[PDB]
């Protein structure tokens, strides 16, 4: 029985913890995962203070080669806009990318702005102030959210850009996906972006969004998967799944990565990290699905397995898988 430690992205923490809990019950192995944020996850793996780092934002091939890291995706999730608008139920409100950007730009301050009214003709929107909430530190969720906004709002693109950290025009800072859920839940009129599981598990109302194709879509596990159907994984694991074309493609979709060293100095730990993730691909789909994360296609996991065999070695060049 092994004792493993990972750290990073809170985006997939609900499913990683669930997998960790089950894995221990079935095998005795203990995986301790700390949701500290993608930025921290990256610093820890590079500082070798954990067996595996987790980040929603992918490292480039050059950056991976420079740090001697290997990156592989695990699941597909989606970012949603959780809202606390009194008198509205979950899924009722529809926003489009331009309008979401303008709210984040501080250009739209009330819930009954003409712009929101236009997207929701049948709606009785309150003249409530919009309380924008965003991440306090380095966040992979911020990375995918800002990647999406830059694509749909030119002013955001030109003035704030994309990143795990950006100079937010307005908004209160929340710590972690959990912190944003808690803020929205306590601030009437709040809008915050969270990985879907955090909204559902906290009973937060969320909005629908309009697809790249121009259609209103609801955030569901299937719609997260739809957004990835067109990804050429054979080309690279570092797929941009934001604003993807296709029917029922949730527009703010993203996979998330695990980072491990290619040259394993503690090969026993490395072998065990691999087994845990292999077990998760082999047996963790239902648990990911229960939490509304979509599984990667089998073809991708096979690609990942082949890359493990080729890339992960001990200091004697012996593969660990
Ligand atoms: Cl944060």
């Amino acid at each position: 029985e092994a004792s493993l430690t990972g750290a990073g992205a809170t985006f997939p923490a609900p499913v990683y913890a669930k997998w960790a809990d089950t894995y221990q019950k079935e095998t005795g192995n203990k995986v301790n995962y700390q949701g500290i944020g993608s930025s921290g996850g990256v610093k820890q793996i590079i500082a070798n203070t954990v067996d595996f780092g987790a980040s929603d934002a992918p490292l480039s091939d050059e950056k991976l080669a420079q740090e001697g890291l290997f990156q592989f995706p695990t699941v597909i999730g989606g970012v949603v806009l959780a809202v606390n608008i009194p008198g509205l139920k979950s899924g009722e409100l529809v926003l489009d990318g331009k309008t979401l950007g303008d709210i984040y730009l501080g250009k739209i301050k009330k819930w009954d702005d003409e712009a929101i009214a236009k997207l929701n003709p049948g709606l009785k929107l309150p003249s409530q102030n919009i309380a924008v909430v965003r991440r306090a530190g380095g966040s992979g969720t911020s990375f995918v959210f800002t990647s999406y906004l830059a694509k749909v709002n030119e002013e955001w693109k030109n003035n704030v850009g994309t990143g795990s950290t950006v100079k937010w025009p307005i908004g209160l800072g929340g710590k972690g996906n959990d912190g944003i859920a808690a803020f929205v839940q306590r601030l009437p009129g709040a809008i915050g972006y969270v990985e879907y599981a955090y909204a559902k598990q906290n009973n937060l109302a969320y909005t629908k969004l309009i697809s790249a194709d121009g259609k209103p879509v609801s955030p569901t596990e299937e719609n997260f998967a739809n957004a990835a159907k067109g990804a050429d994984w054979s080309k690279t694991f570092a797929q941009d799944l934001t604003n993807q074309k296709g029917e029922d493609a949730w527009p703010i979709t993203s996979t998330t990565f695990i980072l491990i060293h290619k040259d394993q100095k503690k090969p026993e730990q490395g072998t065990e990290v691999l087994k845990f993730f292999d077990w998760a691909y082999k047996t963790g789909a239902k648990q990911a699905n229960d939490l509304d994360y979509a599984s990667l296609p089998d073809s991708v996991v096979e690609q990942v397995r082949a890359a493990w065999k080729t890339n992960i070695k001990d200091s004697s060049g012996k593969p660990l898988y």
